[PDB]
């Protein structure tokens, strides 16, 4: 009626907290599919390699999958080698590293949510830290244990170590608890670093809060109109081409923008508070 | 029909008690997912660190998550370094600390609801208070016990302690009941403090009760109209830009406010009973 | 059709007995969640403090929650320090304590309904009276018992007391039945006190029964019309402010009441049978 | 009404990530149908052949099935031997290998998704690596084992080897974990190679981002308009042929394009920034 679309507005204004909640709900349930069904630690010298691949290699794939799905990584880089000076402009030569740092920090969110759930369910760290072979970092695990903790530690995950299995339970519990402490030190410092860079990007903005809210409404409704003009000028061009092919006629000329104006309206935008322009298509239209 | 929206009004005038009830119902059910499935106390010298991180580290994340979702923390800080004297005004130099204290007290609610439910289910405190290693605070727990309470206390959670397990049951009951007393001293003193600062902010208001009810109806309906004017002046600007790009024309000028008036309407509001203004956009319009 | 709203009227005329029935049904079911799942009495010297916090501290939170949800505690106190003499008027200097007593007694209902259900399920009193340590009040419990009732009484709840457990079953019954007697002395004396102050506030009313029934209909319809005038004068003010900001014009003046008339219509009403006025907004309109 | 088609738009703009997610969900569930129901490793000298065919032969079928379903592999090759110089043009003789590399890399996605899932479920590699018969690569598996690991290794899959079956459990785990490391080395280096060739094809594009978005909208709606012209000139030709056969009449001449213009509009397209033509049918119409 009228109230069902009124609560759809509450689920659409807060759209950037449901996408991050659904991302964390998928990473939790996908980790339980790996550490139950696929992960089974050996008890060899290859513990250090085996447990460290299940930790880091699903994080390298989620990082590369974040460069594919980012829409503004392709707007920056398409047509780059034709003329590189449209991405390194003369006036503001440091905005290339500002935009490139925005793609990198926005695609580092899904790897950090993988390492946090994988260390809080401490099976990958217990397999990888058992086969350690180090002078330090081994007395901290084997402190009040018999002498066969220095040479038979890597079999404590499978069981079947002959050192009185009340010891083999509280060696598994001291490694399952050092990973859940590192698991919380990562959520607590990637939530503090994420707030400090967002609060520093807004504190050094060029516009105030009210002008930044018109700028975001304009940029969302210049994408809707561009997808309707591109689809209105492509029906009218393909109808002209097919009639002049089957009837063997000559066509009427089609007015399209030149190549020099297609390249100018694809540059990188930076705000100026003297001439206030809200896009780089607004700048090429106002300025000839 | 007509009575179904009459009870929707009762569920909408009391909108600030359904959000706080749903916040407490989520913190209760999420603590039971942690203390059952993920928490397993070791019995080492790392008892003090392990239990005191599951208490405080989800309270630090919920505090940083409350600075992100607060709408008036970005209105204060966006564009701050352009001109800092619009947030530290000359007439009222102490309203910056008044508003900054409003974000802090309104985001300290979900941490306080986490520590209360976590201490009333006394597993995090029992793991953390066992490994205490202190001259005081240890005779209060081991008072009428054998001599091996001063050196084997940290194993009372896991079991596997050789001190006649009727004693080891009533040391898990004297620690599980000291946390549920601290769990109630925190709900009782935070609720009394939350009433004393709200009642002092209303007792020193600048307006009476009837003027404060018109001020709140106005401020909710200057947000609805500002999202319809921004969406009406952005369709009319993007239609102008796309036609003068494809047709290669010169455009008609668009009347928009200056940068000096976008910055004035984004300042911080304080009521004056001489000239009664209900927003800082009402002040810039009445005063030129 | 028409008979379904004829029984909606019977459920709406008696609206003050369903709110008190639903309040007693919530306190009964919420007490069973505490005495089953969370309450586990120790058998130490901290019995007196443990049982006396589960009795009184949920009654202190329900008292403070009754000041937040009371709509007329904010009408009395908002803007108090601007001019305190509008709450302590010269003619009737004792109506401030009459209204302040109305908030206090109306919010003492839910604490009294907590202590009654908590003592009729006598587990909090049995844990708290066991650890008594008093010269009197201890011979009344231990009367025809062995000598180890004076020094081992506080373990009668957990068990593990070597005094022939047919005695430890009729010591748990003499304490579970002293609380159910005190549970009924609280319902019977708070119901008699509640009737005696309501019947005294009506016997000393200024108007008769028929005039008090028009006064209550007026005061409920002056709240509905005041929420439609505030919402009609706020749409007309925000439309004027946004058009004179985006068009750079000067606005037409908006006629609003002065600050001296917003403050006069927010005072405390007292009936006079010489000039009959049913609200303090009716008094400022009839009298200039 | 309109919101159900508004979420159909979000599931249609992201059409290339649902096709790849559904392709991996079929390769996972079809591998579990082979290694459970059909795969039974022998314990003979034919282990090396039997496990290496279940690994590689369903990857050769999925490669050839990807050449059938590729629509732009038939546009290149149909009518090739009539005139080979229309696929090897004189101006740009290297675009034949650029297009031929696009079919090969786009059809190698489904074989790489087969070898990754089949190595992460390490049954095919355990059967294949057991019968190895090599001087190297065999001491790495049999290192701290008895002498009958060099001559009875290939029976470790079936069981029934007389070498103390705690050894036969940690020889099946040291082979099942070497395959899950090679399984992750393939997902991590084929995802990195797939990003490096796409990012190099866009960095060396001939057009910017905004012109490439009009080119993709045009090429989608010259397939829709071409399937409606072909079906409009085929109804009007079969109606003419059947009436002039049953009535024994002579037909009016049908204007169709020549064979020299059917062959010119089927060549290979390459962009020129001097004359901007978005298809090879757009080139034969603008240029006579
Ligand atoms: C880590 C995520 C960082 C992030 O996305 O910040 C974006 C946004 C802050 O910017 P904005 O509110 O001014 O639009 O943040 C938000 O508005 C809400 C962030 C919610 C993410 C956490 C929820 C699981
Ligand atoms: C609703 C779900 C789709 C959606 O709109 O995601 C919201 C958010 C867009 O905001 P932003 O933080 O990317 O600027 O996108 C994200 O931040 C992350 C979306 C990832 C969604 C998970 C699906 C695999
Ligand atoms: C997994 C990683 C997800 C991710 O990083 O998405 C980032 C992207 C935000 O960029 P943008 O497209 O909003 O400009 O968010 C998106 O737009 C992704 C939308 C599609 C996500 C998959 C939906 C099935
Ligand atoms: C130099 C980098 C500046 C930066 O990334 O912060 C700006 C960005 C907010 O994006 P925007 O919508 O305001 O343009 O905020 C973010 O994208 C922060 C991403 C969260 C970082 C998570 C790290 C694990
Ligand atoms: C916040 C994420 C919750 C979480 O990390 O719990 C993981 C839990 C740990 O299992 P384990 O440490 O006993 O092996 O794994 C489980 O045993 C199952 C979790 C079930 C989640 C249901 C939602
Ligand atoms: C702790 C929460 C403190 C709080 O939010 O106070 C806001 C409000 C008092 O202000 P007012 O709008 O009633 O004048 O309080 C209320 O009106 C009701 C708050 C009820 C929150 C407790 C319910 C779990
Ligand atoms: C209905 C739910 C949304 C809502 O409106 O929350 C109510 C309240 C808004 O009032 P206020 O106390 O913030 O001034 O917001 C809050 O005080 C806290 C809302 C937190 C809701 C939890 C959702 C994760
Ligand atoms: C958990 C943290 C809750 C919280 O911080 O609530 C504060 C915020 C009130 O600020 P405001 O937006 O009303 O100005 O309340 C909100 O408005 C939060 C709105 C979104 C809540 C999450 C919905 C999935
Ligand atoms: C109000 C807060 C309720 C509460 O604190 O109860 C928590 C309860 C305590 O468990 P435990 O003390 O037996 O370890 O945890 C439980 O055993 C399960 C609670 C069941 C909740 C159902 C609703
Ligand atoms: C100096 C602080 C002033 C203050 O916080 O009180 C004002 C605020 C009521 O907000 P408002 O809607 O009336 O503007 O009331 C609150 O926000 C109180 C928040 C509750 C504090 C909880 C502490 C655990
Ligand atoms: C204790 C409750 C005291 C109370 O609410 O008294 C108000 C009312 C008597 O005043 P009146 O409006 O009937 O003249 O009382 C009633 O009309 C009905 C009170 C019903 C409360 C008991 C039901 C559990
Ligand atoms: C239908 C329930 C809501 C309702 O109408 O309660 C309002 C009622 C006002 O009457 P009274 O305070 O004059 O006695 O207040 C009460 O009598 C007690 C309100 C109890 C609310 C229970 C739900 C938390
Ligand atoms: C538990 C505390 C109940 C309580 O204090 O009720 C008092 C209040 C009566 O005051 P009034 O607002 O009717 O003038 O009754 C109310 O108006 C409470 C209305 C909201 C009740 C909560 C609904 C979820
Ligand atoms: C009127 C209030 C009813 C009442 O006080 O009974 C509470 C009852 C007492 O339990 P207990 O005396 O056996 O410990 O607790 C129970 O044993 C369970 C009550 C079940 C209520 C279902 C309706
Ligand atoms: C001096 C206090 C006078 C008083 O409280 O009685 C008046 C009140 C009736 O309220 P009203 O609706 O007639 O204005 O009646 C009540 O509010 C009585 C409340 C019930 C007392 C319960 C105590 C446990
Ligand atoms: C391996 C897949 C390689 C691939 O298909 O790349 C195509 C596309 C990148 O091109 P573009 O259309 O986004 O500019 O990539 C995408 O847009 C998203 C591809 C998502 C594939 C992984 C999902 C399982
Ligand atoms: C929706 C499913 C059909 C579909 O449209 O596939 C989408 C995608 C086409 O985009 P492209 O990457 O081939 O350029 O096709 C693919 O990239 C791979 C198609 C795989 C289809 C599997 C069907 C069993
Ligand atoms: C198995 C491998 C399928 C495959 O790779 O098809 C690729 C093809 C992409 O080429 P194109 O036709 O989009 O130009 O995508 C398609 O066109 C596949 C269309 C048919 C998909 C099968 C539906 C049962
Ligand atoms: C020389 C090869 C050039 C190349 O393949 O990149 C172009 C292609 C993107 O296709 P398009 O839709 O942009 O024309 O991108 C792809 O098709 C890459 C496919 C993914 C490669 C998978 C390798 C395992
Ligand atoms: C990502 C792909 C997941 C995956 O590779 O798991 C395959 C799993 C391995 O079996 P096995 O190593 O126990 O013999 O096979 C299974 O045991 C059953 C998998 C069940 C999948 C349900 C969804």
């Amino acid at each position: 009626m009228d109230a069902f679309q009124g609560i759809l507005k509450f689920f659409l204004n807060q759209k950037t907290v449901i996408g991050y909640s659904f991302m964390a709900l998928l990473t939790v349930g996908s980790e339980r599919l790996f550490s139950v069904v696929a992960f089974k630690c050996p008890c060899s010298t290859e513990n250090m390699t085996y447990g460290l691949v299940f930790l880091f290699a699903p994080a390298w794939v989620l990082l590369i999958l974040g460069f594919f799905l980012n829409n503004r990584s392709w707007r920056l880089f398409t047509g780059c080698c034709v003329n590189p000076r449209k991405i390194f402009p003369r006036g503001h030569s440091c905005r290339f590293f500002y935009v490139l740092g925005q793609i990198t920090l926005s695609s580092l969110v899904a790897p950090v949510m993988w390492l946090s759930v994988a260390l809080l369910n401490g099976t990958f760290y217990e397999c990888a830290m058992s086969g350690t072979r180090s002078s330090g970092l081994l007395e901290l695990i084997c402190k009040g244990k018999p002498k066969e903790c220095w040479e038979e530690l890597h079999k404590v995950s499978c069981g079947k170590t002959s050192m009185l299995p009340t010891v083999n339970e509280e060696l598994k519990l001291s490694l399952q608890a050092q990973s859940q402490i590192l698991g919380w030190c990562l959520i607590c410092s990637a939530s503090f670093f994420s707030l400090l860079t967002t609060c520093y990007a807004r504190c050094r903005s060029k516009v105030s809060y009210l002008q930044l809210s018109f700028w975001k409404t304009y940029a969302q409704k210049e994408k809707e109109q561009l997808e309707n003009t591109f689809l209105d000028y492509a029906n009218k061009l393909s109808e002209r081409n097919l009639k002049c092919f089957f009837e063997n006629k000559r066509p009427d000329p089609f007015p399209m923008p030149t190549f020099a104006a297609w390249e100018a309206a694809s540059e990188l935008h930076s705000f100026h508070q003297s001439q206030q322009h809200y896009s780089t298509l607004h700048r090429v239209v106002d300025n000839g």
